[PDB]
């Protein structure tokens, strides 16, 4: 009977992960200010109004800024969470390298907040978003927790890293509190309804949606970012993971909690990296479609290659990624057909 | 464009340094909210107090905490101005370990929601308080500004470590910016007047103000932290710097500041190291009293030898530390000696 707090439940993962714990028999308690979500045609965002429908469970939500330290506390006081899982940030789109302030505020100062509000409401258990990113570029191949963290780039990444290293310090310092670092990879595909996924505004900076928006017939030709790298056509390669499967890691993590596992950290990836092209490729297939594209300058600070060992999370998380290309393609067409547009409010 | 926020001003180095501000002409702003500084009996803290007296030169003072968005917003549209010299934060009263969640809160939120009013007010003129906490274990001897930085041992050098970076982020996106990083050795000692230097509370953490109180008769005996490290002597060494030095370095730093010289990083160190007991000697010495020592363990986490490699700093921001050994120790029991209780009870 005690919930679980989700933090930006109305994004991309989070809505996925919302239905994942809809489905177990969980109940959440949903919060997103909608920095990077559609707001439906009611008070729920509309990834969370299908949410509803396809689980025929309630959401239970507010719009809330995690910066918010009145509102962030009077829902604490109101509610007895058993686990937060934190989801809530700024993401870069390109952005993070220009404005390291608004990530230092937003994903640091909010998650201190956050992590404070919790220790003075008596909730000691958490599932955080992390990433691949925080390895910087990669030393060694495959990417296991082991590798070095902290190394490279931009004000995103360090933000999860400099996240990642307090949670570390609060665990060795106070022993009661437990914490699930999950570093995901590159999260892709949809729910299998076809009716939520990833909802970019504008041209977006990832590759998977800029694919399917080009299949879709929204967009002329992929821009690839290059195909000079030392990988075995040129093209950057990642460990593509299903959102569903990430979804279900986070259900994972909260038995992890239950077993009052201190701070620990996973990788949520497939252990399989797939190159642009193949990715163009997958979803040629997956559409029926040809998938057009050209070639373009190198993206500043891309890496050549990254992709998970996954075995730890297997072993010790006792999950594993299910869904294989194909799938994550399928899906991802499905959403997109089905929802040329993305969301939009109900007619 | 004419004052100097400082901000814990009333601490040790803080004060120090406001007394140095005023010598050299310029105009500081001092806030602080007295979580680690006396209350005299009026507005100024005693240390700031005693700055004016000492000066002869007003102090302009807010009571505020750098965690209150208000106060700085109120703040900076009451003043204008050139640059922030920034302090305040929490150290290791050997707590960090034990409390993360207010070492992130003070230092990292305080120190972004400082940065932010700065950007918002186009005051892009910083002079942060480092440490040599930030090269971790040393690999190499002297440390020089290029030694490796971060894998700090605990959650207080982590912040400084994470606050550099955030910094040296902030410059590159924004080029209008200018910062000097100054990573502070051991400081120690205090104004020739005898008048205020650092005033710890309960026992003390760091060694010098322990030796002290030791010599002064408030300690029985100084506990020496292992004695079988690769030292000379066995004993930890460190580059101990005199107070005053350390505070004109920061007059330095704001003539940097001038160069539009983006983000600098500068030790901020003698470049001497002295041992636990060679300290314990020296003070002895300028005491003139006796200061009984017992060896027990090493203390957890601590590094064999740290000292600075002076060069960069003496090259660049054109500063150099003057008071030697002797001059520290002499310095630091006046102002113990004259003030057993130290600023006040
Ligand atoms: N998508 C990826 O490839 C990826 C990779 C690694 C890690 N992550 C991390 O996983 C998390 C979820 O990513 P996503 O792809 O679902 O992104 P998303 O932008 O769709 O989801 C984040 C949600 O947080 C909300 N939000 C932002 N700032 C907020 C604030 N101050 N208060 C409350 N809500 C706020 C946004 O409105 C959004 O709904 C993020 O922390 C992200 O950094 C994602
Ligand atoms: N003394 C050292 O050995 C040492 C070593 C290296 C770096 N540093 C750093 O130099 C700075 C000054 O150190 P110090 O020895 O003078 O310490 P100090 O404690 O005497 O000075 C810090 C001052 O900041 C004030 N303060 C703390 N939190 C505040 C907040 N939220 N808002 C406003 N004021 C606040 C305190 O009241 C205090 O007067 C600190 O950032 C410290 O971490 C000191
Ligand atoms: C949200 C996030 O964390 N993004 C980061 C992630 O991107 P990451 O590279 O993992 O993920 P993307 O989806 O942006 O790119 C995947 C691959 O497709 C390529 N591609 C992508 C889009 C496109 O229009 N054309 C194209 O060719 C990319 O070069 C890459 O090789 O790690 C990168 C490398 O550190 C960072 O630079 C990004 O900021
Ligand atoms: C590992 C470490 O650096 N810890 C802290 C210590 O550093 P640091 O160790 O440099 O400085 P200290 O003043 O605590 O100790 C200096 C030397 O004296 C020894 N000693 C100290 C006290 C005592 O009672 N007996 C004794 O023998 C120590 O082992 C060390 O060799 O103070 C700093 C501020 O000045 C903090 O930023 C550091 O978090
Ligand atoms: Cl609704
Ligand atoms: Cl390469
Ligand atoms: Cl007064
Ligand atoms: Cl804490
Ligand atoms: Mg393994």
């Amino acid at each position: 009977a005690e919930k679980v707090l989700v933090t930006g439940g109305a994004g991309y993962i989070g809505s996925h992960t919302v239905l994942e714990l809809l489905e177990a028999g969980y109940l959440p308690v949903v919060i997103d200010n909608f920095h990077n979500a559609f707001r439906g045609g009611g008070s729920l965002p509309e990834s969370l109004r299908r949410v509803q429908e396809l689980t025929g469970r309630s959401v239970e939500f507010e719009e809330m800024d995690i910066l918010d330290q009145g509102a962030l506390q009077r829902l604490f006081k109101k509610y007895s969470f058993m686990a937060v899982i934190h989801f809530a940030g700024l993401k870069a789109m390109g952005e993070s390298v220009q404005k390291p302030l608004d990530y230092y505020r937003v994903n640091l100062t909010g998650t201190i907040q956050l992590l404070e509000i919790m220790k003075a409401h008596g909730v000691k258990n958490l599932v955080f978003s992390s990433s691949a990113t925080v390895y910087g570029n990669p030393q060694y191949l495959p990417l296991d927790e082991a590798h070095p963290t902290g190394g490279c780039t931009n004000p995103y990444g360090k933000s999860k890293f400099f996240i990642e290293e307090m949670i570390r310090d609060l665990c060795q310092a106070d022993k009661t509190w437990n914490v699930v670092l999950l570093r995901y990879f590159n999260p892709t595909g949809a729910h299998a309804s076809g009716c939520i996924g990833e909802d970019p505004q504008g041209i977006p900076n990832n590759l998977m949606p800029y694919v399917s928006q080009v299949a879709i017939g929204r967009r002329e030709a992929l821009n690839v970012f290059g195909n000079d790298y030392d990988t075995e056509d040129g093209t950057g390669v990642r460990d593509y993971i299903h959102v569903v499967d990430l979804a279900k890691g986070h259900i994972a993590a909260l038995r992890k909690l239950k077993e009052q596992c201190g701070c620990r950290i996973y990788n949520l990836g497939t252990g399989t990296g797939y190159s642009v092209l193949q990715m163009v490729q997958a979803m040629e297939k997956a559409s029926g479609k040809k998938i057009p594209y050209k070639v373009v300058a190198r993206r500043e600070g891309d890496v050549a290659a990254c992709y998970a060992n996954p075995s730890l999370a297997q072993e010790e998380l006792g999950w594993t990624a299910a869904l294989g290309l194909d799938r994550m393609c399928e899906d991802l067409w499905r959403w997109q057909k089905q929802n040329p547009s993305g969301f939009g409010t109900q007619a």
